[PDB]
């Protein structure tokens, strides 16, 4: 079967980190911006701390441990990594802080200042991250612009492996809440998921970036999407996109999964375009646009 998963899961002391402000709140709990100060090491690491609220719920406790399991299992510059877990009465997951939030919100907030070089670099970075996940035989199942976070405007990372599944030595889902507008056709019909179905969602994610965060198939009921797709219709060519770029998205949306690009090929193609970005995206105005703190990426 598969190779042994020798990832390390680090257990952290609650007294080593401090919560500074709320990044986001849900029914499940809260995510804080914070600092992690390992005892004796003389480093201050910016972190996001996800803490369950009222964790007397066995389902939420099991789900956050599965998440910790997945994140520990990965190590690439284009996917978010776990620093560790803290087993307090309310369980906590400690991750690298991504100071600029999700790329979906970043692209909406800054559209008038985002040039073609940033857009095409982001496409490369997401594809390298996805290619890494495919190497590790991990299917993300939820790639979308909301699930990419921004470390710096120059460096984004895939995150939110809420639905992510490691292939046993395709993956078949049971029925549950699932993002139909981002899904390969075979995922909507037969709840099948593969690295190739991730490519489909990658295409949709690029579409979101290239439209500066427009909602795909806006207004259309998710019940209609499978037949719309079977009819051969897809998302439209974004205004800024040359046909070279749109062609790539379209290939990601072929019905024959094996006819879609590989992530390895998407890396190459978007890197080619990143060398001459204004040849490939046409954007108005494009030309013009705590002493001991250590980023988690330099903390090994
Ligand atoms: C409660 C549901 C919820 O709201 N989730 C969202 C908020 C938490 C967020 N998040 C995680 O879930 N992480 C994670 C993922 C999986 C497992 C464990 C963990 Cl820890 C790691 C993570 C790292 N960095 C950030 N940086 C960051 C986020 C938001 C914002 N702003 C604040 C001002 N707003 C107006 C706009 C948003 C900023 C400025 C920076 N957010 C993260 C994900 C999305």
């Amino acid at each position: 079967g598969e190779a042994p998963n020798q990832a390390l899961l680090r257990i952290l002391k609650e007294t080593e980190f401090k919560k500074i402000k709320v990044l986001g709140s849900g029914a499940f709990g809260t995510v804080y911006k914070g600092l992690w100060i390992p005892e004796g090491e003389k480093v201050k690491i910016p972190v996001a701390i996800k803490e369950l609220r009222e964790a007397t719920s066995p389902k939420a406790n099991k789900e956050i441990l599965d998440e910790a399991y997945v994140m520990a299992s990965v190590d690439n510059p284009h996917v978010c990594r776990l620093l560790g877990i803290c087993l307090t009465s309310t369980v906590q997951l400690i991750m690298q802080l991504m100071p600029f939030g999700s790329l979906l919100d970043y692209v909406r907030e800054h559209k008038d200042n985002i040039g073609s070089q940033y857009l095409l670099n982001w496409c490369v970075q997401i594809a390298k991250g996805m290619n890494y996940l495919e190497d590790r035989r991990l299917v993300h199942r939820d790639l979308a612009a909301r699930n990419v976070l921004v470390k710096t405007p120059q460096h984004v990372k895939i995150t939110d492996f809420g639905l992510a599944k490691l292939l046993g030595a395709e993956y078949h889902a049971e029925g549950g809440k699932v993002p139909i507008k981002w899904m390969a056709l075979e995922s909507i019909l037969h709840r099948i998921y593969t690295h190739q179905s991730d490519v489909w969602s990658y295409g949709v994610t690029v579409w979101e970036l290239m439209t500066f965060g427009s909602k795909p198939y806006d207004g259309i009921p998710a019940s209609e999407i499978s037949s719309i797709l079977e009819k051969g219709e897809r998302l439209p060519q974004p205004p800024i996109c040359t046909i070279d770029v749109y062609m790539i998205m379209v290939k990601c949306w072929m019905i024959d999964a094996d006819s879609r690009p590989k992530f390895r090929e998407l890396i190459i193609e978007f890197s080619k375009m990143a060398r001459d970005p204004q040849r490939y995206l046409v954007i108005q105005g494009d030309e013009r646009m705590m002493d001991d703190v250590v980023d988690a990426d330099e903390y090994l």
